């Protein structure tokens, strides 16, 4: 009834850890290091409880690897079983294109701050 | 005798101007009547100055028709010239995926109210 419920400061992702300008300077480096590497952050849906963490959350791409490679990618990391459902969301979204490479995905789908942001779940929201 | 000023509505989108329940509504009956379209939301961004205004904002969509089909339909539409820019956003992002039937976008986009919303701009 129009109450603003406070969230546990527990959960901070890696976006709210991090100052804007502090991100912005992580991609600079990032580019010129690797320049053919697409800088992702993948993290676990808030309320995810089928799917356990991964022990990084920090990723380089490279430029040609497309989405249902990188779906393979962490379905192997979290050591799934082939029947568990698995759904790597984009701004909230699976991708729909799933054979181009993902440095065209980041063109459309990147931040603000020059990351790309996606989370993982056992259901689609 | 002194002249009432009257203040301008408040500016509210289609999903703004809806109850959830009278969207899902509105879905299920589109459902009914037109299985093969998809119901898509189609509306100017808030801070858009180069676009005009389209005529029409709620739209059924044959399920065939992919995105680079929907974008050379409005802007058309919008009678836009052919140097300028022009996104179609669907859920605050330009679709990396073209060519693809519409009724499969639907399916990883559509909201939970059962509507595809989509927003143009002259800008991403």
């Amino acid at each position: 009834e129009n109450w603003e419920i406070i969230g546990s400061p527990s959960e901070k992702t890696f976006k709210q850890r991090r100052t804007f300008e502090q991100r912005v300077e992580d991609v600079r480096l990032i580019r010129e290091q690797h320049p053919t590497k697409i800088p992702v952050i993948i993290e676990r849906y808030k309320g995810e409880k089928q799917l356990p963490v991964l022990d990084k959350t920090k990723f380089l791409v490279p430029d040609h690897v497309n989405m249902s490679e990188l779906i393979k990618i962490i379905r192997r990391r979290l050591q799934l079983n082939a029947n568990q459902a698995f759904f790597l969301l984009v701004n909230g979204h699976s991708m729909v294109s799933v054979s181009t490479p993902i440095s065209e995905v980041y063109e459309s789908e990147k931040d603000e701050d020059g990351f790309l942001y996606m989370v993982y779940a056992s259901q689609e929201t």
